[PDB]
C-alpha cells in the first residue's frame, strides 16, 4: 500500500499523499542531494510549483525493497530516472532516485 | 565494505567473494525472477560462465540503501542496468537487477 501510495503522489505530485507514508526519519538522497522527513514531503511540493510530469514505467521488487523505472517530463524535455525505495511498517524509510 | 564486496564479485565474476556478503535470507528479484541465499552465488558463477563484463557506473546512497547504475558487456553487446541492495550486519538483505 505505501510503495503504491508513493507513486501516485510523485505522479500526481501530492505533497499531502506523500506525507501519509513518509516518517520524520525518512531518508533521501536525490542524485546526491540528503534530504530527510519533511524535507520528503517539500520534494513533492516543488515538483507540483515546477509542473513536473513524473510516470511510473516499470518496477521490480525483492521483499521490502522496490526498483521502479519512471520518466520524468519538464518543458517539452522527458527523461529516465531510477527510484529505489525501502518499505517499513508502512513507511517508506529510505529512497534513492538517480538519473540514468 | 559490504557494498564493495558486493560491486567487486560482480566486477570481477567472482562468486566466492559474493558468498562472503550474502546470508541464506538473502532475497534478489533479476528482472522478475527470484533467487535466494546460495542461488545469488550461482548467479555470479553464471556470470563467470557466460564471460559477461560487469562495470559499475556510478552510484548513490540511503542509509543502508544503495543503487548503482552499471553497464553489462557481453558478445559486443553494452547494456545499463540499475542495480538496488539493502545491506545490513555486513551482508547483503535485498537485491533487484533492472534493465534500463
Ligand atoms: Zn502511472
Ligand atoms: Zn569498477
Amino acid at each position: 500500500k505505501a510503495a503504491r501510495l508513493f507513486i501516485e503522489a510523485l505522479e500526481k505530485g501530492d505533497p499531502e499523499l506523500m506525507r501519509k507514508v513518509i516518517s520524520p526519519d525518512t531518508k533521501m538522497s536525490d542524485n546526491g542531494r540528503l534530504f530527510t522527513g519533511d524535507e520528503v514531503v517539500e520534494y513533492v511540493k516543488e515538483i507540483q510549483k515546477r509542473g513536473e510530469v513524473w510516470k511510473l514505467v516499470s518496477y521490480e521488487k525483492a521483499g521490502n525493497l522496490w526498483l521502479f523505472l519512471v520518466t520524468v517530463k519538464n518543458n517539452g524535455q522527458e527523461e529516465k530516472w531510477a527510484v529505489a525505495i525501502v518499505v517499513r511498517n508502512g513507511r517508506i524509510k529510505e529512497v534513492i532516485i538517480m538519473s540514468i
